[PDB]
DNA sequence: ATTATGACGCT
DNA sequence: AGCGTCAT
């Protein structure tokens, strides 16, 4: 009753850009602008892998990890950017460019948690609090949330969408009291309000429209962001939670995805996040281990604490590259050869890094794929990083995976290596 | 031949 | 540390 905790203590948002690569690439090619696209990355084998895809192509039916030469034969119309290659390799330095811009105006608001290239979560407790203030009990126009959906409204009492939206906006704005200045619904409304303005100043200052979610924890503002793309903002409730489950597959919640969601499917029997619900924290804790027996018990309630961490930069720089097939590094001069690439272009962000950042890597971690090995690593080795030199470092990391090779013979390399990876890790300010 | 990343958990 | 999971 009174003492049991509901997980409605914060007002978190997750932003996350509209088909981030397809939009850097509109806004700098204006033919490409409200058209299907997608972008692409190599081109020889079947016309390149799509890693993005505008709304328009996706209504053809194109996705990622599609082959272009396959897409066309949905989309024969549909139109195309190549990642940058440097060094022979795809290279995606303007898309993290772009996501820094994205990621300082985001900046201004709030305290930021940097969550992928093209999403970040964001902590409004405070700002939320401020702004309540500044409102004085006033209440909040729908003029204020002009592209804010409400998940679960309207309810009871309609052929467009947008008369849809409003509608159901227009039930949760005559409900709201805002004479609580802790109101929990409340709290989240002001909290939409601010990711307007927030999602306005994106568009304005770099072009880019992105969606949002707006809730009382990551798990929640992740899963709403999705709700309502592309370009529009979704609030979720605590309230809004028993019906949302009752019908979400447990593989939609951000970490249930993979492994451990399909073992709470088969283990359990069930199939929707709610159904969690019937389960005590001890059961859950027996079948899935202390942790995520606690985080799943709390989470199917609509409760998560995981703190929205103030990091806005990423923790590792990397460079790596598929040698598939055929391509497969089968002699020593070719391996050294591309962890000379992989280092040089490593060491030339590495760089950029330091001087924007202030801060140096320390640790240089190496990783390798041989062929057969159908894991993603077939093995990491570490060694000092102690130079921004890139001649060093591939010699380094040579030096660190040499004994990988089974050939008996001088030159060759077997089993021929079919993934080479650098990573600058351990970072130390500077 | 679903590539190039990047965070965090386990032991 | 080196490996695995999950993610975009
Ligand atoms: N599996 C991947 N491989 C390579 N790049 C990826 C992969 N997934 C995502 N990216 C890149 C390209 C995306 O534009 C960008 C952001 O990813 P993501 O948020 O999942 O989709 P998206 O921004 O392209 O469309 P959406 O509007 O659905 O969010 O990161
Ligand atoms: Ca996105
Ligand atoms: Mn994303």
């Amino acid at each position: 009753g009174p003492h049991m905790a509901t997980g409605q203590d914060r007002v978190v948002a997750l932003v996350d850009m509209d088909c981030f690569f397809v939009q850097v690439e509109q806004r700098q090619n204006p033919h490409l602008r409200n058209k299907p696209c997608a972008v692409v990355q190599y081109k020889s084998w079947k016309g390149g892998g799509i890693i993005a895809v505008s709304y328009e192509a996706r209504a053809f039916g194109v996705t990622r990890s599609m082959w272009a030469d396959d897409a066309k034969k949905l989309c024969p119309d549909l139109l195309l950017a190549q990642v940058r290659e440097s060094r022979g390799k795809a290279n995606l330095t303007k898309y993290r460019e772009a996501s820094v811009e994205v990621m300082e105006i985001m900046s201004r608001f709030a305290v930021i948690e940097r969550a992928s290239i093209d999403e970040a979560y964001v902590d409004l407790t405070s700002a939320v609090q401020e702004r309540l203030q500044k409102l004085q009990g006033q209440p909040i126009s729908a003029d204020l949330l002009p592209s804010t959906y409400i998940e679960g409204l309207p309810q009871g009492p309609t052929v467009q969408k947008e008369g849809m939206r409003k509608q159901g906006l227009f039930q949760w704005l005559d409900s709201l009291q805002i004479d609580n200045l802790t109101s929990p619904d409340l709290q989240l409304t002001v909290g939409a309000v601010i990711v307007e303005e927030m999602r306005a100043a994106i568009e304005r200052e770099t072009g880019f429209q992105c969606s949002a979610g707006i809730s009382h924890n990551k798990v929640l503002a992740k899963l709403a962001c999705g709700l309502n793309k592309p370009n529009r903002q979704t609030l979720v409730s605590h309230g809004s939670v028993p019906q949302l489950f009752s019908q979400m597959p447990i593989r939609k919640i951000r970490s249930l995805g993979g492994k451990l969601g399909a073992s709470v499917i088969e283990i359990l029997g069930i199939e929707y996040m709610g159904e969690l619900t019937q389960f005590t924290e001890s059961q859950l804790q027996s079948h899935f281990g202390e942790k995520n027996g606690s985080w799943l018990y709390a989470m199917c309630r609509g409760i998560e604490h995981d703190p929205v961490k103030p990091r806005q930069l990423p923790k590792t720089i990397g460079c790596s590259k598929n040698f598939p097939g055929k391509t497969a590094l089968a002699t020593r001069e070719q391996v050294q050869w591309w962890l000379l690439q992989l280092a040089q272009e490593l060491e030339e962000r590495l760089t950029k890094d330091r001087n924007d950042n202030d801060r140096v890597a320390t640790q240089l971690v190496v990783s390798i794929r041989v062929q057969g090995d159908k894991r993603l690593s077939s093995l990491r080795r570490c060694c000092a990083l102690t130079r921004y030199d890139a001649h060093k470092m591939s010699h380094d990391a040579f030096t660190v995976i040499k004994n990988c090779n089974t050939s008996g013979i001088q030159t060759e390399w077997s089993p021929p290596l079919t993934m080479l990876f650098l990573c600058a890790t351990k970072f130390s300010a500077s």
